[PDB]
């Protein structure tokens, strides 16, 4: 695979808005995120669409593509980070400079709608990109949860590429929809004990592929959707969806013969899942869809829209030990 | 293609609930729809899930497939009609009795989420299915608009298969979210003049393919998604979507090279489109996505979630005359 150079404290991070114009609509949280990373010692370069609005998006399809490409062209930038997701990253794909990405591999990081770019770039270049923090939702989060997000971010991206890396489970998490863009807090978010579960036995090792499942529908069937292969570990997460939508997306995968190929599935914690009164969780819906297929599932991995968020390289081998209840990166993912 | 026997006054229509349990949740409208078709002289067979709920759906995946299959097995049934859409009909596709459908061709009709079944059945069997009325939303509609819906339904399905059929444009239409599930209207719906637009010149003739675009994402890439071919006319409609979602779905098509293949696009009227204050219509978004690709577009065809609704056979040749502002079926679609 194509590998980017590791991050170092003091490096320059460039940020871009490939969909929702949250540098404007969530300006307070945006500034918190900027200040957070600056205090850590990072230099920040604002993408050219920072502070701009085109109603539901940051700008035209071509302007958003240009914003991203310009960060690729900047020789000082080691990490290109999404500001926030939305709905519209997939529009950029015909216009991204994939040859420039190959010529100067950088850490590309984000989540949610940005999956379209992460998966698309991987499909075209083989670059190992990262499912992880976006500037506004992830680093604009108040302490204490932002600190755990940052610890994963910095650990994954700066560590020496010697031996496997085994994730540490966050002790507590939240998906509560408070303290978004308000300047100060009335109270901290409700914290829940980590209910991450390992359904299965033995050890499974395979290339991890996926991201935000709903977002993947926007690139599905195209040359920008990376082929899922025999032995892959499927990583999928969604946010604020109805159980109806979750069934639809799981069945889409079934129809595409995805469950005949995967060695394991990782379900990210689903932010504010709406079970429509059924009290059913996404795993139960998956079980029905699977129709008896014995695929081991890591249910509730902290790499999703919930806080805190771990950083995950996409397109490299992971090992999930279902007996010992841990997950590791086993393949080099930075140069 | 495989053709069903034509409909006739006095025939038996069977209905099924492949997703939302609206025979319960919209029971008043359901009863009005039943009464409407009965007064027209049709005999009705209730699918086995009528009157049942499993929270967000009518039953399990297998229960819903069974309900549909049992209608196919009934020799008395000429038309199999959706009660309503939802989100979840794509789940049924591995479990439908395609051999029985081939052996016993019937008129399969519905819209919205039911697109998954209409397109899926066509892909597997070559049967010409119909984008058209669902029992509850379409025939439970209060007068005056329900009569125009019915006129199209009965005309398309009972007419002699001799010569081309040219559609009549409804004089007025509405998309207002009122008068849903009560005995009486709150007040009359706003009746809009028909603003259907023909962008382009000359005549385009080709096989029509598509349906509800958001629903198509649930079968996309699979063996149940009919292959789009050079010269096809793409028919797409969506309902109650944000402009953000519409851009995403249009770009999905772009990435899949659909706009390199199709000779024309039909956009169904979009029910309660949310432009996010931009004042932009879906056609404007399509134009940006097309990036200079000249494809003639019929913008605002009355075959969608808006009232009244026309009946359209899928998988047969249509001719759109952009000069004379009309649309015709040019290929036999029933026995
Ligand atoms: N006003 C608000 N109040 C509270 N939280 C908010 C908020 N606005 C945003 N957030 C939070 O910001 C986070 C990131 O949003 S996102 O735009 O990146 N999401 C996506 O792209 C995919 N969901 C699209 C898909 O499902 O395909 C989410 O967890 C929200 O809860
Ligand atoms: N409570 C209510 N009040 C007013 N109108 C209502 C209503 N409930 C339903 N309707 C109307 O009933 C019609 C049919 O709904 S539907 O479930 O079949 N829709 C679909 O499957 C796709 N949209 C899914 C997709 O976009 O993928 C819609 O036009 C609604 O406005």
């Amino acid at each position: 695979p194509l590998l980017a150079a590791p991050l170092a404290v003091g490096d320059t991070i460039g940020f871009f808005s490939s969909s929702a114009p949250a540098t404007v609509t969530a300006k307070n949280r945006f500034f918190r995120g900027v200040e957070f990373l600056q205090r850590k010692g990072f230099k920040l370069v604002s993408g050219k669409l920072t502070g701009k609005t085109d109603f539901y998006r940051s700008g035209t399809i071509k302007e958003r593509a240009q914003e991203f490409n310009e960060l690729v062209y900047n020789p000082d930038i080691t990490c290109i980070m999404s500001t926030i997701g939305g709905d519209n990253s997939n529009s950029l794909l015909p216009f991204l400079d994939y040859d420039a990405i190959i010529a100067n591999p950088k850490i590309i990081i984000g989540y949610s709608d940005t999956t379209a770019l992460l998966a698309g770039i991987y499909a075209k270049t083989g670059l190992i990109t990262f499912y992880g923090p976006a500037l506004i939702p992830s680093f604009g989060e108040h302490p204490p949860l932002v600190d755990i997000t940052y610890e994963s971010f910095i650990k994954i991206l700066t560590r020496k590429q010697a031996g496997i890396y085994t994730y540490t489970l966050p002790e507590k998490w939240s998906d509560e929809s408070i303290n978004w863009n308000e300047n100060k807090i009335l109270r901290p978010k409700k914290l829940y004990k980590n209910n991450c579960a390992f359904y299965g036995s033995g050890k499974v090792e395979g290339r991890v592929i996926g991201g935000n499942l709903n977002t993947l529908t926007g690139i599905w069937g195209s040359e920008w959707m990376p082929e899922i292969r025999n032995g892959d570990i499927l990583f999928i997460e969604d946010s604020r969806k109805s159980i109806a939508t979750v069934e639809r997306l799981f069945s889409m995968l079934k129809l595409n013969r995805v469950f005949d190929k995967v060695s394991a599935i990782i379900l990210g914690k689903h932010e504010l899942f709406d079970c429509a009164g059924s009290k059913r969780r996404p795993y139960e819906v998956l079980t029905e869809v699977l129709d008896g297929k014995q695929i081991p599932v890591l249910d509730g991995f902290d790499c999703s829209h919930t806080h805190p968020m771990l950083t995950l390289p996409l397109g490299v081998k992971l090992a999930i030990d279902f007996d010992n209840k841990n997950i590791s990166i086993t393949e080099q993912y930075l140069s």
